[PDB]
């Protein structure tokens, strides 16, 4: 009937029934739980080489159409009925179908709404949609992407948006962005064995170089867009610097913080995910929202596998960086977090601290259960990387399941791509 | 063959094969993951009212005996063979069997070793075992428990230990401790609607009162032991104050911290879990290790559902406690954590900071894969309540599964108990 969920901080109880609409199997076994696996197959939608079998499509298509028309406050049965037939006939005549712009907008917001790992979902209905399903070349992709970046950046007053390119037809003509995020920094393997820049993009950086991109060997060099159109080999494109807004890091008290010469891009945009909707798959649909402080101040700056700046900030604070039990790491990471938030605020760039985001998510989840008795949520991703139990999200039991529409991961394109030259 | 596991901080890869020895089903469904549910049925072993069917026992018994004898560095086949027969004959003749003291010690350490939610498992082989399987009355239980508390406290130089009482025979004569932990503080519902003390023990406190315990209405009143022997109604017993070691909270800089009049018990001991081993179940086996700072400084003191002292510490620090985005909560919780660690250190009471515990666990897991290619681990419990990604445990993917021996939870005794008077 329903799974009981409790919030140990408040004692509140919730009944989850939405999980019944869950698609096929998830990650965890029957006698084993994964949960903490970053890229499980349950969240990945791979490549094809043949259209989607009609027996599978039509059911999903009908299903989606029913969900779409069901969403209206005042039903439109004829329109619904009409759409149902038109869709069917279209599938019979073309072996696939096209969504109406409104259905697409609906699909993008719902898929966002269904992202178990997104803590900013209270904003789900507030999303701008750029329809690029007519795109056909790498150059056109590049223009669309630039328009997106410009619209979304909005001189610091960030706006959430998504650009949808042509849906996968037969899997042999996929539109794909080879980047992780639209704007990412390069990571170089220096001569003296050290790593410069974002160690996380090392392989992809090399790939950009192996494709003719000129490495500037900086600590913060914006990587180029590596676009793939209609299944063809990817083409490299530098992002016009005017479009990339950055925030210089300053601490509100430690004047020496700037001496660290740190900065970060203001636009967080996922570039390589696939949008699944009504039997259709969109291998290219870069989207963006805005940053939550800890992503930058904690992960990007303090992960040892990233810019790893924690110890240095410790020393400059004159802490016992050689005695773990002194909790210096705890002292440092906080100042860095304050730096990030301070810097974004002073430069008028949208950002949200993790405490506020958590409360926001709790209100959202709360609304979701009333609205549809459920909210797919991955505790492991929703709980901020610092101050865990200090946030309300930590005390909330959650159910993680994959609905549809959905945003899946994809096999790295360079691992399955059939090159031409 | 094996599940691949990656540590994103180091890049290291591990192959888990131990999960194959997993018992029956776990929590997560096939198309849904729980993971974040505190008390799932997969971790609970309920009450019975009839002996364990022999078809189920013998197999488990043989299994355990094989694991035990297999653990020796130099095999003792005859002894193994002999034990196998003796065990069998014992089951045939009595419908159950008794473990040798050595097998029991082995079982308690292995079950600890198999606790997915324990971050201090590197200490697993270092455990003192008090054999109370001969106990028969509440008073005897009380003596054993007192001996345990005294041995374990060791004037602040904490020692891990466990006391095992009679195994469940037919489920109608269970030995059970009704407390959560051996030493826990009382929680009272005051006249003026406020809550005093540990809000988490409110119900159990009332229960102690409904059983004749005299409420001292303090903020830190040690609850009484509510012992149940051989299936009889529980009897109340106050713990001799001499046995309860406490640490007064002092901050190494904020002299006003003491003015908060805070303190905590030095002995963390789980009182209500069940030890499952070779088909046998021990409904009473209180055990203890030592504290990890964050349990006290973050959970006990800062959980809103506990002593909820965060805002007050904020104010005394003169922080913008009305602006979440100021990260004041982050500033406060750190000082409290330093207080706890400082206080335990100055009073010579064993304690481990969370950063050190995490590294320790990583070394342990690392050893476990070499030793037996696996380590059941519940990411959600192993990652400290603060400084998440600052700890190595955060970047470690993990597999959570239930082996045997194991420590299960149990239905609250007062919900299934058949009273007599
Ligand atoms: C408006 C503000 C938004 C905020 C503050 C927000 C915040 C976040 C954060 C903190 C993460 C964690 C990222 C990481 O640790 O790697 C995340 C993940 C995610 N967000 Fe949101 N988000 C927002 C908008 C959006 C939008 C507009 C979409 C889609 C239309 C979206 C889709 C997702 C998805 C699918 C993930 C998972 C990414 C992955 O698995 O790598 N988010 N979000
Ligand atoms: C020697 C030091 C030890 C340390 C520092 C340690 C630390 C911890 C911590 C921090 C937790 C989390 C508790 C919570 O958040 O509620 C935990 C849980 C646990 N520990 Fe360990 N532990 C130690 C020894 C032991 C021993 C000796 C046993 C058993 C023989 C054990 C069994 C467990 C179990 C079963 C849990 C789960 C408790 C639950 O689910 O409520 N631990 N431990
Ligand atoms: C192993 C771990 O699953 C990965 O380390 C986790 C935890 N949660 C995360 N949470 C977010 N929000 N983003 C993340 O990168 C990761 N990684
Ligand atoms: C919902 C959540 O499962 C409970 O809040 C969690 C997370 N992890 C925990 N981790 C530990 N170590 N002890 C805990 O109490 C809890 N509770
Ligand atoms: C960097 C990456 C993850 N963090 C975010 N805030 C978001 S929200 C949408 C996209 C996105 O991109
Ligand atoms: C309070 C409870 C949980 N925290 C601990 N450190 C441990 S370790 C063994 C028992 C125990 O008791």
């Amino acid at each position: 009937q329903y799974v009981r969920i409790k919030n140990w901080g408040s004692g509140e109880i919730l009944h989850d029934t939405l999980h019944h609409k869950a698609t096929s199997d998830f990650t965890c076994k029957s006698k084993s739980c994964l949960g903490s696996i970053m890229n499980p197959k349950s969240l990945t939608r791979g490549p094809r080489d043949k259209p989607t079998p009609l027996e599978e499509l039509l059911p999903h298509a009908i299903e989606f159409i029913n969900q779409y028309y069901g969403s209206f406050k005042e039903a439109k049965i004829e329109e619904h009925l009409a759409r149902l037939e038109a869709v069917t006939k279209e599938i019979e005549t073309t072996g696939t179908y096209q969504l109406t712009l409104d259905e697409l907008i609906f699909a993008t917001k719902m898929a966002w709404r269904n992202a178990p790992r997104c803590i900013g979902r209270i904003q789900w209905s507030n999303l701008q949609v750029f329809d690029a399903r007519n795109c056909s070349t790498a150059q056109e992709m590049f223009q669309h992407i630039c328009r997106h970046i410009l619209y979304a950046t909005n001189n610091g007053n960030i706006r959430s948006a998504i650009t949808v390119f042509p849906q996968r037809s037969d899997g042999k003509h996929d539109f794909r962005l080879w980047n992780s995020q639209l704007i990412r920094y390069a990571g170089y393997q220096m001569p003296d064995g050290t790593i410069r820049g974002d160690a996380a993009t090392l392989e992809f950086t090399q790939l950009c170089i192996d494709l003719g991109w000129k490495p500037r060997y900086g600590r913060f060099d914006v990587l180029p867009l590596v676009l793939q159109a209609d299944g063809q080999d990817p083409e490299v494109f530098e992002i016009p610097p005017d479009l990339v807004l950055e925030v210089t890091m300053e601490h509100p008290k430690y004047e020496w913080f700037q001496e660290l010469g740190l900065k970060w891009y203001a636009l967080p945009a996922v570039a390589n995910m696939l949008l699944e909707v009504g039997g259709l798959e969109f291998p290219a649909c870069p989207f963006n929202g805005w940053y939550m402080g800890t992503e930058i101040g904690v992960r990007d700056f303090c992960d040892t596998q990233r810019y790893n700046i924690l110890e240095e900030v410790g020393r400059r604070m004159g802490l016992e960086t050689h005695t773990l039990a002194s909790l210096w790491k705890d002292r440092a990471v906080t100042e860095i977090n304050v730096a990030v938030l301070h810097s974004f605020q002073k430069q008028n760039v949208t950002i949200m601290d993790h405490h506020t985001a958590s409360e926001s998510f709790m209100k959202h989840m709360q609304n979701e259960y009333r609205a549809r008795g459920g909210c797919p949520a991955d505790w492991i991703w929703l709980v901020p990387p610092v101050s865990g139990s200090i946030t309300p999200v930590f005390h909330q039991e959650m159910l993680n399941y994959v609905l549809s529409p959905f945003y899946y991961y994809q096999i790295e394109p360079w691992k399955t791509h059939i090159w031409q030259n």
